[PDB]
């Protein structure tokens, strides 16, 4: 079965045989589509199935797929999840699956460079201390001075699912977020709650505008600890805007290093609970989403303000004036720091040269138009009028419920 | 099979049980989300069930469900079915229908206007000339001097299918577009295969950048004659900027009235496949899409270069500071003419607001978050927030291909 996706600009049209390997469910029906829903303990006998479709592709991939080392691999493993209930992945597997992992991410823009990751195996990781000391080393190697290097760090996989390694934190660099008993928020909105675990876990909060949360890390389903990352590992950008002075007074800052820490990683069937990555901003997701989301900083109004706009209509579009100013100083003070950042006219792009290059070699690449677009001059940008198909290939990110809600406390 | 919609900005959680009466396919499967693609007669038996679907609702809806009058015209229109093959609606239900496949049309921003739609029922009509005139009279009453007025044409019904009424422009008002010798295209490039045709048939082009395509219409399956719309009917906007005085040197204009009239309205199993219908705007579709898209009049690159801005690097977020620009000067210029017009931030918090109605009243509301989110400034309007559920209801208007590919001569 073939489908085809057109692209309404160029009149590309492209043939997807990729989503035939799709397994898992979408959420969406022939009566219902749910493509703007963000949501929408194993077996042996579920695990072997998901062990041999994993060693297939990766065997493949190494063109030696049928040899004696692919069938001697598939005993081996077939032998170890009989007597022991799992397996464990060779150091070979478990970075291409980490890899695939992130081609495989459908709401990821950045793709193209999905073959350039450093993988850090962490899978000798025993405690939270040795968590700490492996993220710290992880965010040091990203940021390499501001000349970013995409990474992730894995750490022991799920096994009775009473003994899990999590990161609690869900970036690893963030911002506390204070609510006031005036009923505003100080700092970021989006961590209030978090930035309240931290605290009741005994940290010393600066409660101030930007002030870097500490990581607290799970190790082995144990309650979860406090560490604070080394300040000089973390990299931080003020803003400041090319015309206006103004913008510096404003106070904003933000940091270099975007570090997703709470999703799940599986590959082949195995499960990474605690697997953080990372790799560099597109510019819209800090001056768009971080300062501008109502819910978030919410820097529009004062912009706007010192702007001098005509605030008193909406159609003076005011709030999209402010908006790209925004989006233009955040830019310049990374670019004027040399801290590595793309934006969304470039990574959008590359992604479809990406998109189109997949397709020629893979047969496809599942994308979701709704991520994928940038949140800020979307039909400006060339994925806004390209179709895409959106399914679900492993190994695979997915996201997993914050801690908080499922954690056992030991005390 | 009960779902729930959240919305991330405001947390606002609601429970649709609407979808669970949706008829038609999606795309979707539980394996591929067709989400982002555009493009995912009747016999005796087929349309009963249709007929009688569509008129439970309509009873329903003026509480009279299961009356006497309700259970006898079922038995009318199952009697007129049955020998005639197919139906005849009553005024109450063509109005009804017509304003239920606008509430039902997911993608649809406007929708919290759906009950204020003036009916103009044409199913008397029986050639072209007949069509344009009930056009011009469509066009004068919707554009009302530019107070819009919503409302819609409903020409006859399809019946053995090689009788089609049909509007063979995919819009009432639209600019020609013609290839140059030179390479580019002059005018609206999207609309350059229309004009050819119409140029095939007779019509002789202006051979401008803003002239007024004619009517092509098509009346009882037979070959489309060719009218122009009164001029003096067309109102149309030139465009300013209240801060850039070289803006109007550009020489760009617009139409006021927005009127699709390419769509296939199904009522109760009958198909209405000539039935246009015109709102007015919303700014983003001219300054973001009209004006902007690369494949369309793409004047970015001449406005940023009038603007002095740096054009060397994407980066400098040139194309981003123009298109807002633009955008403010269709917007200006549409409320200094007084002619009708919404900004995207106002439309999308209007839909909230009907969604909300929608939910509580109807128990849902199909919406496709790819159509409905502004092509401009996506996040900073409400419904980027919204999760939106996607399926069909039933009467709903549904694309239909150019007819020049089906036609036979
Ligand atoms: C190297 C530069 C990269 C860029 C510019 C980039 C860009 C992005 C952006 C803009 C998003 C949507 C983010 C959001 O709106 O919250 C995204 C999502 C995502 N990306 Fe990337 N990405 C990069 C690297 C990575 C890496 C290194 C990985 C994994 C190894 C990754 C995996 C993901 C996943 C799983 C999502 C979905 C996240 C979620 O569901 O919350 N990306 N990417
Ligand atoms: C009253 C002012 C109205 C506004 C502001 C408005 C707004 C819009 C917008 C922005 C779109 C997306 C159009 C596009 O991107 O091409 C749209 C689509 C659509 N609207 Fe409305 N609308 C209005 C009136 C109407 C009316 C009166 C009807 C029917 C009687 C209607 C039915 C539809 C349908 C069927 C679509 C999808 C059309 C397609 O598939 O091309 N709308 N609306
Ligand atoms: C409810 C829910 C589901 C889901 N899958 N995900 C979320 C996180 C949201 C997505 N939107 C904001 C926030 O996630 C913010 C973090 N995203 C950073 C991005 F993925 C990125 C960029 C560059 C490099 C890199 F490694 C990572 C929430
Ligand atoms: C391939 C295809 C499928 C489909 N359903 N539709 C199309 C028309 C495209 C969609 N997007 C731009 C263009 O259609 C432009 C016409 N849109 C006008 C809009 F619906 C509107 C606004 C306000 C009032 C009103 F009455 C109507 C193409
Ligand atoms: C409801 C809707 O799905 C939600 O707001 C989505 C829309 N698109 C997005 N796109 C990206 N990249 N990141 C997001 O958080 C979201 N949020
Ligand atoms: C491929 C994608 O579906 C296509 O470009 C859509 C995206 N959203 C849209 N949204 C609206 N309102 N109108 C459109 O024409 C489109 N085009
Ligand atoms: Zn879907």
């Amino acid at each position: 079965r073939f489908l085809k996706v057109k692209n309404w600009e160029t009149d590309v049209v492209l043939t997807d045989t990729l989503h035939l390997k799709s397994t898992l469910e979408t959420g969406c029906t022939e009566h219902i589509c749910m493509g703007s829903i963000m949501l929408p303990v194993r077996t042996k006998d579920q695990l072997f199935p998901l062990a041999k479709e994993f060693l297939d592709q990766y065997y493949s991939s190494i063109k030696r797929f049928g040899s004696k080392a692919h069938m001697d691999r598939l005993e081996e493993v077939n032998k170890e999840i009989e007597s022991t209930s799992t397996y464990q992945l060779k150091d070979t597997e478990l970075i291409y699956g980490a890899k695939h992992a992130w081609r495989n991410a459908s709401r990821c823009v950045g793709r193209i460079q999905w073959s350039k990751l450093q993988v850090f195996d962490a899978r000798d990781c025993t405690t939270a201390h040795g968590m700490f000391n492996y993220i710290c080393n992880h965010v040091k190697y990203a940021t390499n001075k501001g000349n970013l290097r995409s990474a992730i760090t894995i750490f022991p996989q799920r096994t009775d699912g009473k003994h899990d390694f999590r990161v609690w934190n869900s970036q690893l660099i963030r911002y506390a977020g204070y609510k006031q008993p005036d009923g505003s928020t100080l700092g970021d909105p989006a961590n209030v709650q978090f930035t309240e675990i931290c605290i009741q876990q005994g940290w010393k909060a600066p409660r101030g505008r930007f002030d870097v949360l500490p990581l607290l890390l799970q190790a082995n389903g144990n309650d979860p600890e406090l560490f604070q990352i080394p300040p000089e590992l973390v990299l931080e950008v003020p803003i400041r805007h090319p015309k206006f002075d103004w913008f510096k007074d404003l106070g904003l800052k933000w940091y270099g290093l975007p570090a997703v820490s709470n999703m799940l990683l599986e590959i082949g069937g195995l499960e990474f609970s605690a697997c953080p990555f990372s790799g560099w901003y597109m510019g819209t997701e800090i001056g768009v989403r971080d300062y501008c989301d109502n819910s978030r900083y919410n820097i529009l109004e004062e912009v706007a303000k010192k702007m001098d706009l005509d605030m008193r209509k909406t159609s003076s579009l005011w709030k999209d004036q402010a908006l790209v100013e925004i989006n233009i100083a955040v830019l310049y003070s990374f670019q004027s720091d040399k801290v590595t950042i793309v934006d969304h006219h470039s990574a959008t792009e590359s992604f479809i040269k990406h998109m189109e290059n997949e397709y020629r070699c893979r047969g496809g690449c599942p994308a979701d138009w709704v991520w994928i677009v940038p949140p800020m001059s979307g039909s400006i940008t060339p994925v806004f009028h390209q179709e895409m198909l959106n399914y679900r290939l492993t190994p695979s990110f997915e996201y997993q419920p914050d801690p908080w809600n499922t954690h056992v406390w030991k005390g």
